[PDB]
């Protein structure tokens, strides 16, 4: 089990349900003896952008400046911002990491996409050896609690928007499992626009509940590092006995991985392996 | 046809490929007559981070701010900050959008993100009643060139990283074509940092040959939204006799219309459906 976790908040009002999400998390961890600590990224007046005012020391090569190689570089050396390391020390230590934050055109918002940008630095937050399986943060479980303006229906398989699986994977599939992480089910709160103090007072209860038994959570569902070659020369695709083993399924691994056929119903958004 | 163009080029080095690619691009649409304009977000070190400072005016709500409702409002009122401005001045003249940048983190850099989440505001970028093809931009095209990291094997529909198609799907469907836009094929060069340097030559002299005649392009396939219920008691779902009509066929419709079942090849990246 875990004892100390992370919470990244990306919201720029201490009078939306969000930030009220965020306290529910605090208050409710915080009673079963977990250990809290936040990332109001607002709050601290954070900066998404990267660039080469994130190596304090002396580049390897301004002339070409080439950020994943400086930065990587920077996170042994040891040259690499203040606002940086401090984030990066908050996960190290985290068990549990929460990401409090609004849908924003299908994603996350900006500010949030630039803390990733930034702080998962490669060799601290990924390898190209040991990628999702095999990722850093593979001892920590991550979950995103989202909200959002449009309601649950639009993004159903008829809805209009599209299939939120869908919206939902280049996240955690692509950011959050890549680095290793087990991602918990997400916690989606569709039109918080359009629901009554009273039912909204509950989803604050709703998130609170599960906290209290947020580890022993089942997690979703990720195709295993294993079913790949995983070297350049094979060109990291799957081996060529699941290839075909694969072939006698009626639906694909994943959403990323639907291997045109049938996508498993709510694979980024229900846990079953 | 269309005689203006947009660049948005979301990378910081004026020494990398995607300034480079963004050079070939001016240089092949000028030269056939084009009138280019462009938004190198680095150079105009560009604010990505949305905010309540993002409307000049006096706020309806000070102490409960909602960025949509205050944001429409600036922008029919006629005050919104004047950098957001100068940018929607330049989207209403443009008949083509080009959007340059590397992929980062499975989607689209922090700085094009706020780009999206602060220039695309209410009632000028979409409306509610006017959704997809119906969208304030349907008179336009737009087109991603893409830069990666990783080779195009990694993200073939049995790459370790998942099919390119599930990642494309967000920014093509749920911000372009939401605002009506027509999306053309994305122009997608792989690994480039593992490509020979003749290679990177012909890349940079495909890109301008595409370009010659990328208005006449048939673009990507979205459902049309008279397939579905645009109104709120029905929750914005496909219509019925649509609905039944589609269950006798194999394939779905698109990414995020795959509709349970199989979603054809390249539905975000080719055209022809
Ligand atoms: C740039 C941009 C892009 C967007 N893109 C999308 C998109 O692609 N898809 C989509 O679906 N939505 C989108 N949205 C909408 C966004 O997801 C919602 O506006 C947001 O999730 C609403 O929640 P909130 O907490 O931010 O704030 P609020 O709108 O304030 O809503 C929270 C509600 O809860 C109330 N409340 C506050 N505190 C408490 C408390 N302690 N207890 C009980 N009730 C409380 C508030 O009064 C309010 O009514 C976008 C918004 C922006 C600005
Ligand atoms: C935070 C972060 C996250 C990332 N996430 C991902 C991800 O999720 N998936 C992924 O696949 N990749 C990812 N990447 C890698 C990124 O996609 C590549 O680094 C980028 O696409 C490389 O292209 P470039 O144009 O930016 O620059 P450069 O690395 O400079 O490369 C351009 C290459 O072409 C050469 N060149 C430059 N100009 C010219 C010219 N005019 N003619 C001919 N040759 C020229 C250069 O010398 C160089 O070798 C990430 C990078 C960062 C920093
Ligand atoms: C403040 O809410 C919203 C603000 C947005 O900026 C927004 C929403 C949606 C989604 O949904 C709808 C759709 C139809 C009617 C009502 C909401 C999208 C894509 N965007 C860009 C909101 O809900
Ligand atoms: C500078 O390049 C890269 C830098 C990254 O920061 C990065 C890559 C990738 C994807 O790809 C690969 C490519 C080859 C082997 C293993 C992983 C991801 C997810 N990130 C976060 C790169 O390629």
């Amino acid at each position: 089990v875990g004892r100390r976790a992370l919470i990244v908040l990306a919201h720029s009002e201490r009078t939306s349900f969000n930030y009220a999400m965020k306290e529910a998390a605090a208050a409710a961890l915080k009673k079963k003896g977990w250990e809290v600590v936040e990332s109001d990224l607002y709050a601290m007046n954070f900066n998404p952008i990267i660039s080469r005012k994130d190596i304090t020391g002396k580049l390897k090569d301004p002339a070409n400046f080439q950020y994943p190689a400086e930065s990587v570089l920077a996170y042994k050396e040891g040259h690499l911002s203040p606002d940086i390391v401090a984030e990066q020390k908050k996960l190290e230590a985290a068990d549990l990491v929460i990401f409090q934050f609004p849908l924003q055109w299908f994603g996350v918002p900006a500010i949030l996409k630039g803390w990733f940008e930034r702080v998962f630095i490669g060799e601290f937050a990924y390898t190209y050896a040991a990628m999702y399986d095999k990722g850093p943060f593979r001892s920590k479980k991550a979950v995103l609690s989202i909200t959002t303006g449009g309601s649950g229906s639009m993004y159903s398989l008829q809805g209009i928007h599209g299939d939120m699986n869908v919206i939902l994977w280049p996240i955690q599939s692509g950011i959050l499992h890549f680095c290793g992480f087990q991602v918990l089910e997400p916690q989606l709160t569709y039109s918080i626009g359009h629901t009554p103090a009273d039912a909204r007072i509950q989803i604050l209860e709703g998130w609170k509940k599960r906290l209290e038994n947020i580890w022993d959570e089942t997690p979703l569902y990720f195709a295993p590092s294993s079913l790949f070659d995983l070297n350049f020369q094979a060109g990291f695709l799957m081996k060529k006995e699941v290839q075909d083993e694969e072939k006698n399924k009626k639906f694909g691994l994943s959403v990323g991985h639907h291997l045109g056929k049938s996508i498993p119903t709510d694979n980024q958004i229900k846990a079953r392996k």
